[PDB]
């Protein structure tokens, strides 16, 4: 019975098809996700948790780690991975060794049915050969079925889609590393509209707290509710969260009414907290009110009592579904697209492919801009 690996986009409609499907038609199957944040967006487990992997989790650990409830994997038959680019090859090869502890040992994945969804741009075809995922050792012992179902469309509205593609396979020409570099500016205009794209939180915390902190309105200082059991290091915004007006935010969720999605841009023209409204002008002109969102925590739990898998909610956060975003991280911006970036690279490193990412995060290469040249065997990915 083969697995499979899927090619699908972070819309509303694969966070509610998949409650459908393990709760309507799939009795026996849980979504988890690699991280806390990716996990609550589409209602799954992190890896981490359902399997109570401790932080430091590697495959010469998982022999000797203890197992909390070796009966609830029994009922576990088909495991949905979201986010599935995300997770290192190590990791993967834990979820394996892991399973075969605890059901079927002769089989990959201990015989649990597994599914892959990924994004467009991260595909495929007793030391690791790279960091991502396609390279676990348990790729070697598996057959899986590929569907690049949503590979209909892309995530930019340029022509030239086609360049990115084009660095995919080290077929990054002469005739198009330029126009690469013409994108080369010295920041004239710092920096109204733009998003800084870093590879390390701190440096990004840096600038998004550098923004802030000149802005001359007021400080507002939101708190955030925090009931039962959710883990503080799955805080899609903080639970202070420092806010002025004129400051540029990110939105965090996907609206009902499609007014914006998980990363669309925004300013904040006024901030009301006795009537829980912070009050943002998007990109394309229209204000909206924004009041505070509630995310669910949810943990896998078999009910004996149905025989079948059920999401049972341990927690909830409540806050404003924003954060600053002068700044971001190319792993924490991983579902969204933004319109003007700015990659530095005399500033934040970029390993070729980390660089690629960055590329990947702007509807258009008209907004972008960059510090140095960029030649044809440093995107050798
Ligand atoms: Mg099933």
């Amino acid at each position: 019975s083969k697995n499979l690996f899927i090619t699908g986009k972070a819309g509303t409609g694969k966070s509610t098809f998949l409650k459908y499907l393990i709760n309507e038609l799939l009795f026996d199957a849980v979504v988890l996700a690699p991280t806390g944040v990716a996990a609550i967006n589409i209602g799954g487990e992190t890896i981490h948790s359902f399997f109570n992997f401790p932080i430091n989790i590697t495959p010469d650990k998982i022999p000797d780690l203890f197992i909390y409830d070796y009966e609830i994997y029994k009922y576990v038959n088909t495991i949905i991975i979201d986010e599935i680019s995300m997770v290192r090859a190590d990791l993967l090869d834990c979820i394996d060794l892991f399973l075969k502890r605890v059901k079927n040992p002769k089989l990959p994945f201990g015989g649990t049915k597994m599914i892959f969804i990924g994004d467009l741009y991260q595909l495929p075809p007793m030391e690791y050969e790279s960091p991502y995922f396609f390279s676990a050792k348990v790729f070697k012992e598996m057959d899986m079925e590929f569907i690049e179902f949503e590979t209909i469309y892309r995530q930019s509205d340029k022509l030239f889609i086609d360049i990115l593609n084009r660095i995919r396979n080290n077929t990054v020409t002469d005739e198009d590393i330029k126009i690469i570099n013409s994108r080369v500016q010295d920041k004239i205009d710092n920096d109204d509209g733009y998003i800084y794209i870093t590879t390390v939180n701190k440096k990004a915390e840096e600038i998004n707290n550098q923004k802030l902190d000149k802005l001359k309105g007021k400080l507002y200082k939101l708190n955030g509710t925090l009931k039962g059991n959710f883990d503080e290091n799955s805080l899609p915004t903080p639970k202070n969260l420092h806010l002025k007006i004129g400051a540029q935010v990110m939105l965090l969720n996907n609206a009902p009414d499609r007014m914006w999605v998980n990363g669309t841009i925004g300013t904040i023209t006024n901030i009301f907290p006795d009537e829980m409204i912070i009050e943002l002008a998007l990109e394309n002109g229209n204000i909206v009110e924004i009041t505070p969102f509630k995310w669910d925590m949810i943990k896998f739990t078999y009910d004996k009592k149905e025989k079948k898998m059920l999401s049972e909610t341990i927690g909830s956060y409540t806050q404003f579904p924003l954060k600053l975003a002068y700044a971001i991280t190319v792993h924490k911006s991983q579902g969204k697209t933004f319109h003007k970036v700015i990659i530095d690279t005399s500033r934040h490193f970029f390993a070729p492919g980390q660089f690629y990412v960055a590329l990947s995060r702007c509807t258009s290469l008209d907004g972008i801009i960059l510090t140095k040249k960029i030649t044809k065997n440093s995107i050798i990915l």
